């Protein structure tokens, strides 16, 4: 069974650090704060959650972890209203995706709500963490990790379920919707039917690295990723993939792909589709997406808005995808762009408390 | 630039373990090497005694998986003389690993000095018995302590040592079953399946715990809709057989980008070219293809090869509900058992042979 929050042990920090002020621009990722938890799994079960001071693991070198990728990740923002309320965005919706990356990869299950409840009790402890200026937020990490001493490729028999925090500054500095450019090469596959994309786990993302330093090569900010010889449109980077256009049968319609296996099931990806099927004034499908389909469409003039959603960004305009040494101008930001603009004003109200919402998870 | 051999640092343990029943891969020697790179460059590399790594919590090693690895083997031979099997091979391998993750270079021969010199002091715990050996896992990890999705800055190069025991206990080879089902996918082209990479291995451990549930011992990795035979388990796959046109023949699948190119499988191709006995190819191989030649007796020998077993029968295979008989069990298995001795005695030193490297 479980690990339990109401086992929680507690111990508080001697040496807390200097907060990041908000006149300092900061990289993302780079700053912690004071505290972290930490759960220990062996075959007897979960030992009993900490909230202690953020400090280092301590791993045999032979931890399943770091030979065989043993490993996931989440990722979920608080805001912090003018009330000073600490909210959490649809929480619920992260533990149940970290949940499924841990049966994936054979690590041990876990309560999603004692997961949950120890989480906001660490965010709790270091609130006056979470910034409060526009745009801000503070991002929560929670690792799962596979923790046997042994180089057998097997199931462990010990893990280790961590969470850390990091305070974040506006991803868009200035207050405003910056559109990218992104390289479309079939020539790399970010996941595959049968595979593990659909999971939030490290190793999907380290093969990235390269591939992302190539677009950059070739002037683009971010990678279009293709799928299939149709070369279906996937994701965007780590985002999620949004077109806002009229369909061949000549319907007004949002469009992302469906979940099939190469799609990570974002947090915000399942918020817009929401959202936007509750105004209910346009259609809202999940369907898959081919360059054909959207070369045609560029061709008609019936794209309105391409963007990508997203835990960073909430909401990213597309203005180029450079595609078999072409160079497509999408025209996003030539349209208002009037759903993204929407999209980013009710997740904003949602998130600082504005308007009470259901999605909303207080601290 | 890299580290260097030359300016290895030694620290003994104060606290030697007691040396060896061995199940694969838990019981760990008295030394590991260690070397640091950040953004002065690589350090001055250390063997120090075997102790726990100390990692931010935010290290990009478990956050993104900026992590490789490798694995060969050391012998010892009856000269108590120790031996690694064509190491040369695993660093260029490693190095080609490393680029692909965007993690630092290094000089291939000064790692394999520094692995010599580990293995040096470590050589009381190489065992001797047959068919037992020491295994070497060199690890690289991205360090930085930066959630950004990014390439490191810091990282971590440790190399960490195994003894290990036959895996035929007793000397007679067994052979595996295996799961074929293509709903599994261990690599794409496009992808990183050509690299040992930590994340290629993690997605596999639910696999074969339902290839287990179906009775098997292994996973084949079937691959596109034509059903590619790709690589068993962790071993690459060979077919001795007699190809359709009518030519005695070794093969096995090319290096298009979802096989992992072995050392034990290049050695393999290797030593059967210089026999020139027979055909040797590297060629797409598909379930039909093995159907029709079972069906038409032509299969001698299906096998595995890799450092774990060097060589590994296969004589049953369950694909679409029903188990394929292979008879390379009933062949010899002549093929198998010719390849498994002249690698015992290169690699034990019965005879000599360049591919070995002397510790
Ligand atoms: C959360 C985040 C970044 C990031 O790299 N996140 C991330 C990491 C691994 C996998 C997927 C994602 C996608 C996701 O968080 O939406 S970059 C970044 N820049 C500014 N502000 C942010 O909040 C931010
Ligand atoms: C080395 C090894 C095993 C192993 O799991 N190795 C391994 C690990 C990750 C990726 C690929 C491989 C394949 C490879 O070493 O050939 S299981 C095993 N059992 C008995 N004796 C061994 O030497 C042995
Ligand atoms: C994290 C992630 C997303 C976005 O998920 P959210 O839950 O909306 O933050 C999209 N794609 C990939 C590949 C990701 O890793
Ligand atoms: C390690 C490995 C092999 C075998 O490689 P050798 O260098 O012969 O030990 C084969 N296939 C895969 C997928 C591997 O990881
Ligand atoms: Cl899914
Ligand atoms: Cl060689
Ligand atoms: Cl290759
Ligand atoms: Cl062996």
């Amino acid at each position: 069974s479980s690990f339990k929050a109401a086992d929680l042990q507690l111990e508080m920090t001697q040496k807390p650090h200097k907060k990041p002020g908000p006149g300092e621009p900061l990289v993302f990722g780079k700053t912690f704060t004071d505290h972290m938890l930490m759960v220990e799994w062996n075959d007897k079960g979960w030992g009993q959650p900490r909230i202690q001071p953020f400090q280092n693991l301590t791993l045999h070198p032979a931890s399943s972890s770091l030979h065989y990728s043993l490993q996931l990740f989440e990722g979920m923002k608080a805001f912090k209203g003018k009330d000073q309320q600490v909210r959490l965005f649809r929480p619920w919706l992260n533990m149940d995706r970290m949940l499924r990356s841990a049966m994936r990869l054979c690590l041990p299950s876990f309560d999603k709500l004692e997961l949950l409840e120890c989480i906001r009790r660490l965010i709790e402890v270091d609130k006056d963490w979470v910034p409060d200026a526009a745009g801000t937020s503070l991002y929560v990490r929670p690792v799962l990790i596979g923790n046997e001493p042994s180089l057998g490729v097997s199931q462990p028999t010990r893990a280790l379920l961590f969470v850390i925090l990091c305070p974040v500054g506006a991803y868009f500095p200035g207050g405003s919707v910056t559109p990218v450019s992104l390289l479309a090469d079939p020539a790399f596959i970010r996941a595959w039917v049968g595979g593990v994309g659909n999971y939030k786990l490290g190793g999907n993302y380290g093969p990235t690295v390269l591939v992302q330093q190539e677009a950059l090569k070739r002037g683009c900010e971010q990678v279009l990723w293709l799928y299939g010889p149709d070369h279906q449109l996937t994701e965007v980077g780590t985002m999620n993939i949004f077109v806002y256009w009229t369909h061949e049968d000549g319907v007004l319609e949002l469009v992302t792909p469906p979940l099939n296996g190469v799609i990570l099931p974002g947090v915000v990806r399942q918020s817009l589709l929401d959202m936007a099927q509750t105004w209910g004034e346009f259609r809202v499908v999940e369907r898959t997406i081919t360059m054909k389909q959207l070369l045609r469409a560029l061709e008609e003039g019936r794209v309105r808005e391409v963007f990508g959603s997203g835990t960073a960004c909430q909401v990213c305009p597309v203005h180029r995808i450079l595609y078999k040494d072409r160079n497509l101008h999408i025209p996003t930001m030539e349209n208002g762009p009037e759903l993204i603009l929407r999209f980013q004003k009710e997740l904003k109200e949602i998130q600082y408390g504005i308007r009470a919402h259901e999605w909303m998870f207080p601290v």
